[PDB]
């Protein structure tokens, strides 16, 4: 049409940004910490082969993987980071040993001058004994092997049942015998070791580790890289030079069968939401019987979110589809809508059940990757059920894309608003696919890549787009926006959302085995996602303090903007710069970001859809002004309560000790089980309840709208 300029602008951004994201992926595959063929102990005693690790990886998924504690910065925050906790002990044990044989004292009786003399040896041994090329085999010294075999007892007693370390496990919210088979434990530790190896050893090319010196370990000088600083100030420039430009100031002056089906869709979303916040409190109480332990209550807490939020978005789109098609279903829509609904119930019910058996070792650890627990945060489904939800999303696009070719028919009307909105829904449908391309014993580095195409590009990138696209469609069809307004703004917002979104992804991969390039791309581009925030919060305040148009959605789609500013913005870009994330990755800083960002934005959006559909599916069914009120505030103040008086304080405290002593310490057992940390953990269950309250209210309100 006449918008060809903006269309080319969009095609430009998509071409540019997808290449960066593609390239930085090829380099993930190439220059990722390889699994060694064998770990030989100078003498000969091979400690492990290739599959000694790859098994311990498979064995890690068995426990719930990232659902117990973090590994390489990614996971859960009650247990320690295993890659950090491993490296630290394996170093300390190495020292005590060499301080003995050289001076005959336990390093603490050895004088400052000598301590620092030992650590020089330590760093050279550890950091400069890199994977021998052309025959990828690694060679260790004997004082190290003795070091490992003196810490393995503790790890067997924590992942097991050794009665000594009972409260240890309890402090880590771990059900006694998290891995009952000492068969597998032996292998899990070969994985735990190799991770710690990838994080403590220089690349073939550099004087930093495969993990860009992650984590922060003073005893081998795992200090921020050099390129770290170069780019983590670049980005802070860009951001500020961003805000300066955008803001240079004020107070500106501008029913058919299928549709009727969506009632149970609405119910599902509120149902599942309240299923989730419960499981949330449950898994929150574990941080202060274990058929369903911490590892499980958390897994569902993560899983229900994606579902109920995604489902709310699907549901919305399904309602609009007939409305697009004049006002009539083309064929057996209602039929496909029922199929889809079954599907979604088979994925949700299916997975949850599968999860139960894997984390009790009832499922055979040969079906573990497909029907058990993937061990990978946000994708702990099982390759089968994940494909089933994939098929489901495909069907949703099928049903979706049908109603649209009927409106691509008339000769008169401008088919541009449609055009972009059509791409939008594809975005939702097709783009869960990336996270398919990784196997059981796929390199951790690679899985880490694709996972974030989903947990980042999908739920942030394409949902962002769909929200605005559907909004524009409605906003124009309601008649509060002209054609050449709603049509135009969608095409720009699509360009803006995607500019920071696409390459930004890489803010996840700064340390999980990438080239220092990751810090460059991620840091720069993710700084541009500032203009969407400012723009929204700007307009959202402008279109607010006014009387012109009048349980009103502005509430919903203002709160949205607000959290998109506190959570995606403040807490998001506080943690975005490589220099920062180098310390506060895997700390309660991320917990803040997540809660405020996921619920605060996409939670409300999702809830404001299923609510809107219910207001249309059962009209003249009168809302409750007191419920909606109570809810809208307990939820808001609730999130405010969670982040303020618990998560952030701890995050802060963690952040500090991470920086002063090392990360291993901010994750260490004694540090966690502390005076005010344990207390700040308690104060949470105050605002936890408040939150569940508003959650109940919104399910309750929603129910009595769809049912009667
Ligand atoms: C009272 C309500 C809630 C409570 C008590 C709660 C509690 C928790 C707990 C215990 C964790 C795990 C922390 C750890 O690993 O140690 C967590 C993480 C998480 N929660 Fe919630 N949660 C609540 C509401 C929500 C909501 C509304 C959402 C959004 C749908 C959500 C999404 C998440 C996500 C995505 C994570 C993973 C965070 C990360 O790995 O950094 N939670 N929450
Ligand atoms: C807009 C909606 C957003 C949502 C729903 C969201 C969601 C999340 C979630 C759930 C995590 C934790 C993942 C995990 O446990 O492994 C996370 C991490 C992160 N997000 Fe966001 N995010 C959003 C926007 C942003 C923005 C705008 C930035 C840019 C500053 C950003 C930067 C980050 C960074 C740097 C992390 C790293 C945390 C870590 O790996 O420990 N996010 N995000
Ligand atoms: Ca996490
Ligand atoms: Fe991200
Ligand atoms: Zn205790
Ligand atoms: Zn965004
Ligand atoms: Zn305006």
């Amino acid at each position: 049409g006449q918008y060809k300029k903006l269309w080319y602008l969009l095609f430009a951004v998509l071409a540019v940004c997808f290449t960066i994201l593609g390239y930085m992926g090829s380099e993930v595959y190439k220059k990722a910490p390889p699994y060694p063929e064998q770990v030989v102990s100078a003498s000969g005693k091979v400690l492990m082969a290739k599959d000694d690790i790859l098994a311990g990886q498979s064995a890690w998924q068995t426990t719930g993987g990232m659902e117990v504690g973090s590994v390489l910065g990614h996971g859960a925050y009650q247990a320690p980071d295993w890659t950090a906790d491993w490296l630290h002990r394996e170093l300390s044990a190495w020292l005590d040993l060499t301080a003995q044989q050289t001076y005959g004292k336990k390093f603490d009786e050895v004088s400052p001058e000598e301590q620092a003399v030992l650590k020089t040896r330590l760093a050279d041994e550890y950091r400069n004994q890199s994977r021998i090329k052309e025959d990828g085999s690694v060679v260790i010294s004997d004082t190290r092997v003795k070091a490992i075999e003196s810490i393995l007892p503790y790890y067997h007693g924590v992942y097991g049942d050794d009665p000594a370390l009972q409260t240890t496990r309890e402090h880590f919210a771990m059900k006694n015998n998290t891995l009952p088979s000492q068969e597998a434990r032996e292998k899990l530790f070969d994985f735990f070791f190799w991770t710690s190896w990838s994080a403590s050893t220089n690349r073939p090319d550099e004087t930093f580790t495969y993990t860009n010196n992650w984590p922060h370990e003073p005893l081998i000088n795992n200090v921020p890289t050099t390129e770290n600083y170069m780019w983590s100030f670049t980005s802070v420039v860009l951001l500020l030079m961003g805000i300066g430009l955008l803001m240079w100031g004020f107070l500106t002056k501008h029913l058919t069968p299928s549709q009727k089906a969506l009632g149970k869709y609405v119910f599902l979303t509120v149902a599942l939401f309240v299923v989730q916040v419960l499981l949330g409190g449950l898994t929150a109480h574990y941080t202060v019987s274990d058929w369903f332990p911490y590892a499980l209550t958390r897994t569902w807490h993560i899983q229900s979110a994606i579902f109920w939020i995604a489902t709310g978005f699907l549901t919305a789109g399904l309602f609009l589809a007939p409305i697009v098609n004049g006002g009539k279903d083309p064929k057996f829509q209602r039929a496909g809508v029922n199929f889809l609904y079954i599907a979604l119930f088979i994925v949700v019910g299916g997975s949850y059940a599968g999860n139960f058996f894997a984390l009790t070792h009832i499922l055979p650890p040969e079906f573990n990757f497909w029907f058990g627990h993937q061990g990978y945060e946000y994708l702990d489904l099982g390759r089968f059920w994940q494909l089933l939800l994939m098929v489901g999303l495909l069907l949703w696009l099928f049903l979706m894309l049908r109603c649209t070719v009927s409106a691509f028919k008339e000769k008169g009307v401008d088919k541009n608003l449609l055009a972009i909105f059509v791409a939008s829904m594809v975005g939702v449908g097709v783009f869960y696919a990336p996270g398919l391309f990784y196997g059981e014993k796929s390199p951790i580095a690679v899985m880490e890549y694709w996972r974030w195409w989903v947990v980042h590009l999908w739920v942030e990138g394409f949902f962002e787009v769909f929200a605005t696209a559907a909004f524009a469609f409605v906003f124009y069809n309601m008649g509060f926006v002209r054609r050449s307004t709603a049509t135009a703004s969608t095409l720009a917002a699509a360009a803006i959302f995607m500019l920071g979104g696409v390459p930004g992804t890489l803010h996840h991969l700064y340390f999980s085995g990438s080239t220092s390039a990751s810090m460059a791309i991620g840091a720069c581009f993710s700084a541009l996602e500032v203009v969407p925030l400012v723009l929204l919060g700007r307009e959202a305040y402008e279109h607010w303090s006014y009387q012109h148009l009048s349980r009103w959605p502005l509430m919903c789609f203002v709160a949205v903007a607000f959290w998109n500013m506190i959570g995606a913005g403040v807490f998001g870009f506080l943690i975005n710069p490589p220099i920062s994330l180098f310390y506060i990755q895997g700390l309660n800083t991320s917990a803040v970001h997540a809660h405020a960002a996921l619920f605060g934005v996409y939670g409300f959006l999702a809830l404001g859809f299923v609510l809107l559909v219910a207001r249309y599916l059962k009209p003249n069914v009168q809302f409750d002004d007191k419920l909606m009120t109570w809810g809208f505030w307990l939820l808001n103040g609730g999130l405010v309560g969670m982040i303020a008086i618990s998560l952030l304080p701890v995050g802060v405290i963690q952040a500090y000790a991470s920086i002063t002593h090392g990360l291993w310490y901010a994750r260490s057992e004694e540090f966690l089980q502390m005076e005010i940390l344990d207390t700040l953990r308690w104060v949470r269950t105050a605002a936890d309840l408040i939150f569940i309250g508003g959650a109940i209210c919104v399910a309750i309100q929603a129910t009595k709208i769809v049912f009667g």
